[PDB]
């Protein structure tokens, strides 16, 4: 159980991405957390499609632009068998017709991993999986306007979290954070990541949704 960890110094995080205009935070969150483990799995990190995951996700009982969960995401990736590229299906904040295409698929996972909803259970799998999808509450003003620091909000809510995000590590300041990678761009926060408090009492529930896919 190491002091920091910040799988960015492994390869295994894609640049931070832009959700735009389009509620579709559960799967860039989804395609973070699979890019991670097909990383761990292949050694190559390849960008994944999030139109993919809008697109044709509604099955498994995702909403497109309008919502989702990352779970609906690694299942969908499961009973389609496979996961087109970034590349292969951009991106274009909007929820257009499936066009899935096994010709581009470049991942997979065969299920999912919900950790118990502890941030002591979180660290571990932190430590020892990789990236992992989790979900927080966002939906303060502070948090938009999260320019650097430890994010606290004595206002969130350890129940109601609004926003899927990839936690990517943790360390403390010479104070303890979740090194968390956002979809909001790279001129949001951090370049586009977020230092959340942590071991303050699952601070905006960050470790009471987390998951992973297996892949
Ligand atoms: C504060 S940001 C929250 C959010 N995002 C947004 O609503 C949209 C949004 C998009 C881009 C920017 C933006 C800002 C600056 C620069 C660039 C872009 C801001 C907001 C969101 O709530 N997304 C949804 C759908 C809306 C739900 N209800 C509501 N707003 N009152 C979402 O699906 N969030 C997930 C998060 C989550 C994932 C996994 C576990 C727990 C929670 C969710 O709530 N999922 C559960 C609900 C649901 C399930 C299935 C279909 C539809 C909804």
């Amino acid at each position: 159980a190491p002091r920091s960890v910040d799988w960015r110094e492994k390869g295994y995080v894609t640049p931070v991405k832009n959700q735009g205009q389009c509620g579709s935070c559960w799967a860039f969150s989804a395609t973070g957390a699979l890019e991670g483990q097909m990383f761990r799995k292949t050694g190559r990190l390849i960008s994944l499609s999030e139109q993919n995951l809008v697109d044709c996700s509604g099955p498994q009982g995702n909403e497109g632009c309008n919502g989702g969960l990352m779970d609906y995401a690694f299942q969908y990736v499961q009973d389609n068998g496979g996961l087109d590229s970034e590349e292969s299906y951009p991106y274009e904040a909007t929820e257009e017709s499936c066009k899935y295409n096994p010709k581009y698929s470049v991942a997979n996972d065969t299920g999912f991993v919900d950790i118990p909803k502890q941030e002591k259970a979180l660290m571990k799998a932190v430590a020892t999986v990789g990236p992992i999808s989790v979900a927080i509450d966002a939906g303060h003003e502070s948090f938009l306007f999260y320019k650097e620091g430890i994010y606290f909000e004595p206002d969130c809510s350890s129940e109601d979290m609004d926003h899927g995000v990839l936690v990517v590590g943790y360390g403390f300041e010479s104070n303890k954070y979740w090194l968390v990678k956002n979809s909001w761009g790279e001129e949001w926060g951090m370049g586009g990541y977020v230092k959340m408090a942590k071991d303050r009492r699952n601070h905006c529930g960050i470790a009471s949704a987390a998951s992973y896919p297996t892949v």
